[PDB]
């Protein structure tokens, strides 16, 4: 298990999302879904000159999955997935230039919903989550996890458990008073406020 730092204002953003005081938490799933669509825009772009890379699954779709027993809610997708370096690449080591700017706005009252348009919006599940666990497959490489309960670090792991194909599932350990997001109606009315039109299939499972 290898064990990585967050580069120093991606840390300053996770801490001004969870400490934060603002009731609008339910944007965590808009932006996991637009992530998703992304993911999902790349691999269908790249199979439009090599169909080959729908060797690993031709179904480009998001699946919303709640556990109640668990306490999680995992949003999977079957986009490009990420590689071990795209890992650690993206999801911590890097801030993008502006990001210092950016953090100063929010501070200043800017909403924190403009995560998602600046390109942090992963970071949001931070909003519900106490833990997230990232387990992807990219065609280019073997199935790995991501996980942070943030506190300054995150781990990177190859992954053991079942296999994906191709995508990535982001598994949310839910706060203890987040449990509205394990509910069918909740979720589905917030897809319908913010996620209505995606242009990949997203089906809501049920328990
Ligand atoms: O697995 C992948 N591959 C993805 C490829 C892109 C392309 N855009 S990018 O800026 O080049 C970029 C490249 C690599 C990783 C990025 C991670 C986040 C944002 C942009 C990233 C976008 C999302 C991707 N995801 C993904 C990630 C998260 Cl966090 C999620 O919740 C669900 C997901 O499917």
């Amino acid at each position: 298990v290898e064990t990585f730092a967050f580069q120093a204002e991606i840390a300053q953003l996770m801490s001004l999302i969870i400490n934060t005081f603002y009731s609008n938490k339910e944007i965590f799933l808009r932006e996991l879904i637009s992530n998703s669509s992304d993911a999902l825009d790349k691999i269908r772009y790249e199979t439009l000159t090599d169909p080959s890379k729908l060797d690993s699954g031709k179904e480009l779709h998001i699946n919303l999955i709640p556990n109640k027993q668990d306490r999680t809610l995992t949003i999977v997708d079957t986009g490009i997935g990420m590689t071990k370096a795209d890992l650690i690449n993206n999801l911590g080591t890097i801030a993008k230039s502006g990001t210092k700017a950016f953090m100063e706005a929010l501070q200043a009252g800017a909403d924190i919903s403009m995560i998602g348009q600046f390109g942090v919006g992963f970071y949001s599940a931070y909003l519900v989550a106490e833990k997230v666990t990232v387990i992807t497959k990219h065609n280019d490489d073997e199935q790995y996890a991501w996980e942070s309960s943030a506190g300054g670090s995150f781990t990177v792991r190859t992954d053991t458990g079942e296999p994906m194909g191709r995508g990535t599932k982001v598994i949310l350990h839910l706060k203890e008073d987040q449990t509205e997001y394990l509910e069918e109606r909740r979720i589905k009315e917030i897809v319908k406020k913010h996620s209505q039109f995606i242009g990949y299939p997203i089906t809501l499972f049920v328990e």
